[PDB]
RNA sequence: GCGGGGGUUGCCGAGCCUGGUCAAAGGCGGGGGACUCAAGAUCCCCUCCCGUAGGGGUUCCGGGGUUCGAAUCCCCGCCCCCGCACCA
């Protein structure tokens, strides 16, 4: 009712035996089995969500090792980031929120918590508060092989090095344009996290098409936006706003410069969209008004019409009409008041491709003037006529309209007759200081490639060649190596790895972590150097690392980096030689948020660098956890820590807890009661195995047949639970290992009650030595103890796992055991609904002939007659013939089974008395006198009863 | 919009992939009992409708397709949850 003092008191054990640290030589290669898990980013303490992501691989890594297995699972920490940092300073202003995040959730000693002014601080705080509590959890992992990231662990991140720089020699890193939200206070990134509001605005594509004015001296673009590049054909007018004001002024790109006219605050937008904007003259809005501009696209040209319903704010203000289409095309055209100039309500109003000159939608509702209630309307009829939209316009024409919107698109913007503005859904997104968000272009931005499509294949290649967990996600990733364009590996703010090239360049966290599976295949070897100064790091060079990963073995190379790097040749010759024996990684853990990114990277890095035979060789993933129903948030308060919940309840116990839940990607909601629940179950189990402990472990005995069943379930759940786990399956391997083990026990024990000899004894003896053995992974330190209370060798955990046994299997006595079971069903029920008492009831099975016979015939026939054939040619059988209607019956409820002939005996032996005493009432088996029309009044399976 | 997966009995949640043995695993909630003045706790039993002899009827979102037979396989419809990029 306790084991915390037993939890420490093994988890010492492990350690120091060094028990969890394998050894290659220890086994052949394909006996192998190495496995592994996202480190988690050291920021706080993982709550009980990600407590399940690292058991699961701690459960098949014990499971698996007890197999038989040469396993190696190890950890590490990541850190290359960004959070922590930003974290830092938040304390240090002092933030009421953030502080109350450490010192009340994450709970953090008041002091400790001021010294986080110092990222690092935080990076050692947590690091060390997981080691602990992921050793406090009893994870078979290997430390030998353990380290940190960023630039702050020197070889680690020359191993980050080489991994980058050899991904050039594919092309796969290039720089670009770019996109991201943006905080104008004096500079600074918005990860979609700083934003103090709306953080879900979508970045649009608003692309400008610079029509001309050609006026005055010469020329000069009032380059309006539109999210249908399609419209331009249709252009009937511009629109502007007289109200709001706009500017002229020069706006420089890499080298081409001209004269735009658009909204001030499209300037300020544009300032940062990476062109130089020097202003050069303010409007008043009308003013723009009168002059006409032409059609970049066409040759026609236009007038520049006056409006209300165009917004500054939003892109460049100018808008290019076109009523043929877009519903608001006509709001400020349905002119009655008096401006000034007039004589054009006449104008032609063609229109590209339910109707034709649309205008049946808009007045199709209630719209009178200028109201925004047609905000949805207006993007109704985007989408009719995009799915189902024939093209028909002076050019080209037939394909559909998701065509046009990227045949126009892309040749303005190819010749320069249209450039894209970014910009916002919705003006609601503030930054995290104050500031309004905005949004800047970068230029150098790094990037890796994973568009390059022959390495998109090379990936694609693999996964095939992979295994997934669950199977049906399959699709999923298969369908995200498509998906899948340039992902930016690299910042300029917090920890990580700098980039060889580009200093200034921070690797960002998601890109440095795909690799790293290998360098553990090392991480031993060079701790044991790094421990005692005989490591330079810089001698760890991109050079070395390719002979212990790629270069096959030449004596030479060896003896070669001896010097270069300053290590012994015999020394790396064993570090090779262990890369080559650990990889491929047979498996690779996380939770399924990460297969739209990290998951599916991991593939592609691995690919793009790795001999192909030591390609992963399979993905398992795990859903997400609750808690009381209610989501875990770190801001609401309401989340369970790992190490805080390990501690009032137990490892063991928190542990099966969890496989107890769910399997795959399902979700598990941690629910009190249900844990408190599990937990005396535990400590029934934990009793239990103590007392058959007690029990002589004689053997050769003569157990009656109620206990080949106890033993047949246990090689039944001995082999259910072998797949389940073969398999990730932990909620089914828990339900077979556990909660079944643990029903067909106290069944066996109420059907044995008042009894005990030698065999009761040996059953049960031998039933906890292989119970034991099946929980091992689950619950490993209670059992560690209950293994060493019964006859015990060695430690449990490196116990071989029981595999079902020599037959001990009866499918028979299974089946004998469930009719006796129903029988009672049914007695119980035939009192249940009439009769009062009374001290006996009588009832008769069958035989073969009258009977039986039929069944296990009928059940070859499948059918009606050429049964009843097979059957009437036979005497003793056709002796009854108008009673084998029995086949009828029997007919209309399928096939048969095995055939229970003991049966009766079953009904009698060791069943007799049992039976009577549960039921309080006097059996008789196989009578001869006639009861209610008893004697062979019955069907096989189903004996007849009369109770009285 | 691109895309991934789905809808089950009072609820939560299996089972559908290897159709028939599913009235439908498990849990929770509800109820009766051993209890024995009295909180708790363990175990047993019932919980879709009906039933004065072990039975009968209807069930797995709607409608069809396929089959001797579908919660289980195919199609159309409606509906629901999830990632989209530098953010771990």
């Amino acid at each position: 009712l306790n084991f915390k003092a037993i939890e420490e008191k093994w988890q010492k054990r492990w350690l120091e035996a060094k028990i969890f640290e394998p050894n290659i030589r220890d086994k052949p290669k394909e006996k192998k089995f190495y496995i592994t898990v996202a480190f988690p980013y050291l920021s706080g303490h993982l709550h009980v969500g990600h407590a399940r992501t690292y058991t699961i691989p701690d459960v098949i890594a014990r499971f698996k090792r007890m197999q038989g297995y040469n396993v190696l699972f190890p950890m590490a920490w990541h850190i290359t980031g960004s959070p922590i940092v930003g974290i830092a300073e938040r304390i240090k202003n002092r933030d009421p929120k953030t502080i109350w995040i450490y010192r009340d959730v994450y709970k953090v000693p008041e002091e400790i918590l001021w010294t986080f002014e110092d990222p690092i601080n935080i990076v050692k705080y947590f690091m060390k508060a997981a080691k602990e509590t992921f050793i406090r959890a009893g994870f078979s992992v290997d430390w030998s092989r353990e380290f940190y990231t960023t630039s702050l662990f020197p070889p680690f991140s020359k191993f980050i090095e080489w991994q980058f720089w050899k991904l050039k020699e594919k092309g796969y890193i290039v720089k670009g344009a770019h996109r991201v939200r943006w905080d104008p206070v004096v500079g600074t990134p918005l990860g979609d996290h700083d934003l103090m509001e709306g953080e879900d605005v979508p970045i649009l594509d608003y692309i400008i098409i610079k029509f001309e004015l050609r006026e005055n001296g010469e020329v000069i673009y009032l380059p309006a936006a539109t999210l249908r590049p399609e419209t331009v054909y249709g252009v009937t007018n511009m629109w502007v706003n007289p109200n709001a004001t706009y500017v002229k002024a020069k706006v420089r790109r890499k080298d081409k410069e001209e004269t735009w006219i658009v909204s001030k605050e499209a300037a300020y937008k544009l300032s940062f969209q990476d062109r130089e904007i020097e202003v050069i003259e303010e409007f008043k809005g009308e003013k723009l008004i009168g002059k006409y501009v032409r059609n970049p696209v066409s040759g026609d040209e236009v007038i520049i019409l006056p409006a209300e319903f165009v917004d500054p704010d939003n892109a460049t203000g100018v808008v290019m009409s076109v009523p043929a289409h877009a519903p608001f095309d006509h709001v400020a055209l349905e002119d009655l008041k008096r401006e000034t100039e007039i004589l054009e309500k006449y104008d032609i109003d063609p229109r590209i491709v339910f109707p034709a000159v649309e205008e049946v939608n808009k007045l199709g509702i209630k719209s009178q003037k200028d109201k925004e209630k047609l905000e949805q309307a207006t993007k109704t009829i985007y989408k009719a006529e995009y799915h189902k939209g024939i093209f028909k316009v002076p050019p080209y024409e037939g394909k559909p309209v998701q065509e046009v919107k990227e045949a126009i698109a892309k040749e303005m913007l190819e010749k320069g007759i249209a450039e894209i503005m970014y910009e916002f859904a919705e003006k609601n997104v503030i930054s995290r200081f104050g500031n309004r968000a905005v949004i800047k272009i970068i230029h150098d931005q790094w990037f890796i490639d994973y568009g390059n499509p022959e390495w998109k294949e090379k990936a694609r290649k693999a996964l095939e060649r992979m295994k997934i967990l669950p199977e049906t996600r399959r699709a999923q990733f298969e369908a995200i190596i498509d998906w899948l364009d340039k992902k930016a590996c690299a910042r300029k703010i917090g920890l990580g790895t700098p980039l060889p090239w580009d200093p200034e360049w921070v690797i960002e966290s998601l890109s440095d972590s795909t690799i790293y599976m290998a360098y553990y295949t090392i991480s031993r070897h060079i701790n044991k150097l790094r421990q005692e100064g005989k490591l330079d790091p810089e001698k760890l060079t991109p050079e070395f690392f390719d002979y212990i990963f790629l270069e096959e073995f030449s004596e030479d190379k060896e003896k070669e980096l001896e010097k270069k790097t300053g290590i012994p040749a015999e020394i790396i010759h064993e570090m090779k030689e262990e890369f080559e024996y650990w990889y491929p990684l047979d498996w690779r853990c996380s939770g399924k948020d990460l297969i739209p990114n990290h998951l599916t990277f991991f593939i592609f890095n691995h690919v793009a660098i790795f001999r192909e035979e030591h390609w992963p060789k399979g993905i398992a993933v795990n859903g997400f956890g609750t808690l009381e129903g209610q989501k875990m948030s770190k801001s609401k308060g309401n989340v369970l820590n790992f190490i805080d919940a390990i501690e009032e309840n137990g490892a063991d116990v928190v542990r099966l807890y969890i496989m107890s839940l769910a399997e795959h990607d399902s979700d598990f909601d941690w629910r009190r009661k249900e844990v408190g629940k599990l937990r005396k179950q535990i400590e029934r189990f934990y009793e239990l195995i103590s007392q058959f402990a007690e029990y002589e472990v004689k053997g050769n005995v003569e157990l009656k047949d109620i206990d080949r069943w106890m033993l047949h379930r246990l090689n039944k759940a001995i082999k259910e639970t072998t797949n389940a786990l073969e398999e990730f399956r932990t909620r089914t391997a828990v339900q077979w290992a556990f909660y079944s083990i643990m029903n067909d026990l106290r069944w066996y024990l109420r059907r044995t009650e008042g009894r005990d000899d030698e065999a009761k004894r040996y059953v049960l003896r031998t039933l906890a030595d292989v119970w034991v053995r099946l929980m091992a992974p689950f619950t490993p330190h209670i059992c560690e103890e209950l293994w060493e209370k019964l006859g015990g060798e060695g430690f449990v955990s490196l116990a071989k796992w029981p595999e079902p046994v020599e037959e001990w299997w009866n499918e028979t006595i299974e089946a004998e055991e469930e009719f006796i079971r129903s029988v009672m069903e049914d007695i119980k029920e035939i009192i249940e609904v009439a009769k009062i008492e009374n001290a006996k009831r009588a009832y008769i099975y069958t035989a073969e002939d009258w009977k039986w016979k039929v069944a296990e015939v009928v059940s070859e026939k499948r059918d009606f007659k050429s049964s009843m054939e097979e059957l009437m040619k036979d005497s003793e059988i056709r002796k009854h013939g108008k009673e084998v209607a029995k086949i009828v019956q029997k007919l209309i409820k399928e096939r048969t089974f095995d055939v229970k002939r003991i049966n009766e005996e079953k009904a009698l032996r060791e069943a007799k008395e049992f039976m009577e005493k549960e039921l309080g009432i006097e059996i008789i088996i196989n009578p001869t006198e006639d009861k209610g029309g008893k004697k062979k009044q019955a069907m096989p399976l189903k004996p007849a009863i009369f109770i009285e």
